[PDB]
């Protein structure tokens, strides 16, 4: 009908991408549930989990997995219990979001590095990235495959460094990703 359209996605390789149909609510709600950590700027990321059905990506949940709360990072601590949770419940991993409470949406080095296995694993990975101190936010993914290519290669210590050449890139408007008025369940490990 009117303002309805179809959409093919291309990589910057040339791959064709998936949809991922994210609910209407997850960027609120996930602020909601977060919002501790935020007013101690503290970041908190949630991974996005879901199913494939007739071609295209659903997410289904938004789960909290144990993590190391910083100023700037929010990396997992325990892998194995949010795996054994995914693998119980059929639940694939496509993408994570996470907040940054004070700074501007961009994708720090930690995030590329940390995006990069999921967009290894699924090429239609997205990070979504919540700066709610600018009231913006973001949904991102390493170019594919000049950008994944950078970072797999990257080997500098040190927790935030610069990379050469253009790594990342917004997903576009309109593009692989689709809103949509879905319910949505959130899945706190802590
Ligand atoms: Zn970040
Ligand atoms: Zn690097």
């Amino acid at each position: 009908m009117a303002g309805t359209f179809k959409i093919h996605a291309y990589t910057e390789g040339g791959k064709p991408l998936r949809t991922i149909y994210l609910p209407k609510l997850l960027k609120k709600v996930f602020l909601d549930v977060v919002k501790p950590n935020t007013k101690k700027n503290l970041e908190t990321c949630g991974i996005l989990c879901g199913k494939l059905r007739q071609n295209a990506f659903f997410i289904t949940h938004l789960v909290i997995p144990l993590q190391e709360a910083t100023s700037d990072t929010c990396g997992t601590t325990d892998e194995a219990s949010l795996f054994e949770f995914q693998d119980k419940h059929n639940l694939l991993t496509l993408g994570w979001i996470h907040t940054h409470p004070t700074q501007t949406c961009f994708m720090s080095s930690v995030d590329l590095h940390t995006h990069c296995s999921y967009q290894l694993m699924l090429p239609e990975a997205i990070a979504i990235v919540m700066a709610p101190s600018k009231n913006t936010s973001g949904i991102f993914r390493l170019l594919d495959p000049e950008g994944l290519q950078t970072i797999v290669k990257c080997r500098k210590p040190g927790l935030f460094h610069p990379h050469e050449g253009k790594v990342y890139t917004m997903v576009a408007q309109p593009g692989h990703v689709r809103e949509i008025n879905s319910k949505l369940q959130v899945v706190d490990l802590r």
